[PDB]
RNA sequence: GUCAAGCCGAGGAGA
RNA sequence: UCUCCUCGGCUUGAC
RNA sequence: GUCAAGCCGAGGAGA
RNA sequence: UCUCCUCGGCUUGAC
């Protein structure tokens, strides 16, 4: 085992109790300190002949795998038992046994939280914090209002308050395990005033029951000498192109609005216009009136097209619009086949013509963009001066930006002659209609980029966290900004001597202000850390107890308000109607539930009312006669049961029918019966 | 006849209807209970003057023979007629007559299933379950998703649902026979949560229409007193040798990969690397490109060599590699005789040299292994302390492990001076290129080991089931684990007072976790058995009917999806090409079928295109000009017809030719004509 | 009584 | 989906 | 080992 | 409240 002087200095208090936090810059070997502390604690327990239980909590499965593979297991594999859990991992043994089997655990917090909830509900034995002797948390800054770590530590704090009550009343008390937290930047919860930043840091400490931040001061110099600082670069551009195509799109906007006779009262292409369109569509659906709901949806689509145009070339906005409208036309063709609306037909007659005109206009690369040209100039100069040693990382905002920029970079032959290789990267969560990337695909891309099979990697906020890469020189941000914590993490991910942290932005975005404020929050955070390290121990204890009570009572009354908050036992006392068109779809008696998860009806009347879409190229889509999507087919129990999304339906109570929208099955108060499938048999 | 109090307690409900299950530990005389119940049922039928038909179903022919010989026949031979059937037995009488002749039957389930299928298809009269009056099933735990017992009981459950429909509609109904099931551990279908284990047990009960598990509780104590528990032992070793030879093999790996310019992206020696190699070879064959398919195959061979090295000494991996490459060289010599490829010749020039070097290096027993040394130490201490009373049983994973360990144990003189005698044992199914052991050979080895002619018996999963041996003290597992059911059966096969259940394992394998989880699943299974025995009879009936409908509908829609699932009447509309090399081999017009089983072509053009290998020392092998194996010669009809394996060929449709691999004759949609051999005559 | 070949299906373990 | 292991059934043929 | 679907919760940014 | 992005957990199913 190897340790360094500043590591001892920071970790010295933890060696004897002192449940504390640790904050060190990236690449400081925090995991090494954690493993050393765990080994010391286990040795002390074995010498003392008491049970030694250690758990490590991480918010990312990849982090758990990396910790169990690279650093944690190899050092301590021989002395004790080690294992790493996760949802992906097949927890075939159990959670409780691995707790009372290995004496050392690595896992995501939510697994432990689920075990605790099972224990309190009595469904499973689960485990209690008292069964442990040491908790280690990674990325403490995520411990906040009601995150998972915060739930675990709220449980611990309730136990500690119970112990406080007993000590002055009953001598026996439940022992509480030591708590160690790790991070690099504890962060600022939007607190601007340095006093508010101090309050935020004290809240973080109280959430962990931390005795002190305990940052390195004496040996700090040597640490600073060992760590290096990259180089920055700012680049700003102004928008003056897009006039022809954008003006034509705005003319289409105006025509549609005059058809609807509506006043947006806001500049076109802003998310406020999207919000207004959503509100208008919701109101139209609630009132049951047509001619505006479908028009509101189309206005929303045109607004999204205008936004993507503002951010991306005309061809991408055209592709989005024509894909959506080709899907709508396929819906209309299917509706005609199984068997004319003034709004739909008016819009479509306007469209076909304007779509042909915009196809003709789209073949005009004279005014495509300038930010992309400037990006090309940047890319080429840095990669040419790198001479094949450029590990380019691109950060953008959305999925479509990544896809389109990767495609158009591959199209360009200048990068090809330079030898650049570009591949895109995105998250896992399925959303935005875009194909998510599987964790296996993520790992494949990262491995290719590490070994050099990929020289240019387009990514999103995922790259800003994790993604341990040996070399990262040219890290460019294409008009985005998240916060000081992620900003510092990304700027520290450029782990190379001559690394360019380049910010390619539009003049409108004030990212320079945010980076300046981030550096100032960094120095303010260091100052607040020094202050708290210099605050009175008694006052520090009083304030941490204060914020502990804050959190405890907040959670208590959150449960109080959310005991039920919605109670009604009315199995079949509503009518569900279609959204775009108002016809009786179902009632509360013909519908049934599966697994307490999926809602579906199987009555032949339902069968002979809807329409089925040929699956896009088993789980085929199901739609209405007006083209409104109702759900998807499912194969559970073997029956081809059409599950439906309540977001696409509307509700009407039999009592008074105040039409409203739910947007989610759980949100509504009433309950639907479980699918007792004794019927449908033969 | 002899019976014991707990046997009456468990079997009392079955004496009057109550189609149920029974679970008792090994050596509890379950067969005695079954024969007593059968005698009681027959006596009741004769007193009542109604036909009494009893069938016994077993999944192993040896089990049927043992039951008919030792316990079942002798007790009841006088009162009624008894017989035991099996595929090995010459069923010259018939199935239906023995059903309506003996009034008592012992057989494998598949015989009854085939009779039922013949009856439904109308080809043969067959028999129906209504013709029976009592079914007894052995090893109920095998009754699962779609095993044979599950098919029989699905037929029975469909009949029962028909009867349920009639009772409320038509008074007359088809009588259903009583059902009795037997086992020792009903098992857990991977269900971890105790609720999921309860669901699995309820599914098992529903599959058998069981009214209750009916386990012994009152007299359980006496049973526990009568049965004894062996002693356990764990031993773990770590791997640090193999560096020279393994490093040289990995250098060969790297050279081959650089020749192919491929990135495995995974640690060498893992089955994932084998899967990737298989996928790459399949892709190469599909695309018709060479230089990678043969290279992929050789990479697979080297991976297998590395795995066997990791598990076994260097000499075994060398023997495997040199045998395979000597076969390849014999193929090449034959190809040269009947008449140079860059990949083959490059690989072979690399090989000859590296093979000579590895021969020179192989004579180095300084770092052969440590797990084998530890195994030797174990073996010697237990056999020395046994003083010739050691019935050693060794469990391993594969055929080659058994062969090599037996050979190397016989080579060692320490066991020889101790007087140890070692013989290997394997299954019957032909696979892995290894000579399978005939059931006659199996019986010979088991008889020799029982009488003491063999003191050490190396075996595989076969030994974990059946293999009734009087004495078994030292049962050692050399790095393997299957499940809780087989674990408990094997641990109960150590039927002696002082028996050592020894687990010799590598530190990597977590067999200790699995055995702990197996004991915990045992107690959880007992708890679930108690619960179901304490569940409400009405709720129990409802849930069993629920799962019965589950299974019935699942099978219904499985047939629905598998009515045909692949339909095409195109006698000669494809071209079959060789796999390793892409040349036209045959078409769909020149090929013919025999017995609906064997595929072959006899055109002289086919004759003058392939090559024949001298049979390894009638059914000689047939190969291509590129060394690819095409099939084997056959003598059916008397003609020397070369049958071919579709796994070694590739297909090309005349319409659009999307090259694909079938791997099996049945899987493909099209049909080939029967061999009308009116041609070829004179 | 013994052997060889081929085909079909099923289960378990691992990945 | 792949590997390993196990089981049963069917057909042919030979000794 | 791989894939698809669905559901639940949480965090960050913007408005 | 809406949009965008990210994360984790659960269930099912298939290969
Ligand atoms: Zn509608
Ligand atoms: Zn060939």
């Amino acid at each position: 085992l190897q340790l360094r002087p500043y590591q001892m200095e920071v970790a010295q208090p933890a060696l004897d109790g002192k449940n504390i936090i640790i904050c060190l810059p990236t690449g400081s070997g925090k995991t090494r300190v954690a493993v050393y502390i765990t080994k010391d604690h286990l040795d002390k327990k074995k010498q003392a002949s008491e049970s030694g239980k250690v758990i490590v909590l991480v918010n990312k499965v990849m982090l758990a795998e990396q910790l169990f593979r690279k650093e944690f297991n190899p050092y301590l594999k021989k002395w004790y038992r080690i294992i790493g859990l996760s949802g992906d991992t097949q927890l075939k043994i159990s959670f409780p046994e691995v707790v009372k089997s290995y004496d050392v655990i690595i896992s995501t917090a939510q697994i432990l939280e689920n075990s605790l909830l099972n224990l309190e509900s009595g469904d499973d034995d689960g485990v209690q914090l008292s069964d442990f002797s040491l908790i280690i948390i990674d990325e403490c800054h995520h411990t906040n209002k009601e995150a998972v770590y915060n739930n675990i530590m709220r449980r611990y704090l309730k136990q500690k308050l119970r112990n406080n009550d007993l000590k002055k009343q009953n001598k026996p008390a439940i022992p509480l395990p030591q708590i160690l937290g790790l991070t690099a930047s504890p962060g600022v919860g939007a607190a601007k005033k340095q006093s508010e930043a101090e309050k935020h840091i004290l809240n973080i400490c109280a959430n962990l029951d931390a005795f002190t931040i305990k940052t390195v001061k004496e040996n700090l110099g040597q640490l600073k000498h060992q760590i290096k600082e990259p180089c920055k670069k700012f680049v700003i551009a102004d928008d003056t192109r897009e006039n022809p195509f954008k003006e034509k799109l705005l003319e289409i906007m105006a025509s549609i609005q005059t058809y609807c006779q509506k006043s947006p009262m806001s500049d076109f292409g802003t998310q406020h216009y999207e919000q207004w369109a959503i509100q208008m569509e919701k109101k139209a659906a609630k009132d049951g009136n047509r001619k505006d709901r479908v028009c509101a949806e189309h206005l929303r689509k045109y607004n999204e097209a205008l936004q993507i145009n503002d951010t991306i070339r005309m061809i991408d906005a055209y592709s989005h619009l024509e894909t959506f409208y080709t899907d709508e036309k396929e819906k209309k063709f299917a509706v005609l086949n199984d068997s004319l609306d003034e709004t739909d037909e008016f819009l479509m007659n306007l469209f076909f013509d304007n779509k042909k005109m915009l196809k003709k206009l789209a073949e005009n690369p004279k005014y495509e963009n300038e930010k992309l040209i400037k990006l090309r100039n940047t890319i080429l100069e840095q990669f040419t001066r790198s001479e094949e040693s450029s590990r380019g990382i691109i950060f953008t905002k959305t999925r479509q930006s990544t896809y389109a920029l990767s495609q158009w970079i591959m199209e360009n032959a200048k990068f090809a002659e330079v030898g650049v290789k570009a591949h895109h990267l995105i998250g896992a969560g399925h959303s935005s209609e875009v194909k998510p990337m599987t964790q296996t695909e993520q790992k494949e891309v990262i491995s290719k980029f590490r070994t050099g099979e990929i020289n240019l990697l387009i990514a999103t906020t995922v790259a800003e966290e994790g993604l341990d890469i040996k070399e990262c020189n040219i890290v460019i941000r294409y008009g985005l900004v998240t916060n000081e914590i992620a900003m510092v993490q990304a700027r520290g991910r450029a782990r190379a001597d001559e690394s360019t942290y380049v910010l390619v932005t539009s003049s409108g975005s004030g990212v320079t202000e945010r980076e300046i404020v981030n550096d100032f929050r960094e120095k303010m955070m260091y100052k607040a850390i020094n202050r708290v390290q210099n605050m009175k121990p008694e006052e520090y204890a009083h304030k941490i107890l204060e914020l502990q009570v804050q959190s405890i009572l907040e959670k208590k009354m959150k449960v109080k308000r959310s005991i039920a908050k919605q109670y009604n036992d009315n199995p079949s006392l509503i009518t569900l109607l279609c959204k775009n068109c108002s016809m009786l779809v179902c009632s509360g008696e013909n519908i049934h539930v599966i697994e307490k998860m999926h809602h579906v009806n199987m009555t032949p009347e339902f069968k002979g009312l809807y329409i089925v879409r040929e699956n896009k190229t088993t789980n085929g889509e199901i739609i209405c006669k007006c083209g409104q999507a109702w759900g998807t087919m499912m194969v559970h129990k073997g029956l081809d049961l059409p599950c439906l999304k309540i977001r696409n339906f509307v509700v009407n109570f039999k009592n008074n029918s105040p039409k409203k929208q739910y947007k989610k099955w759980v949100e509504l108060p009433i309950r639907f019966p479980d699918l007792d499938y004794s019927e449908y048999c033969l």
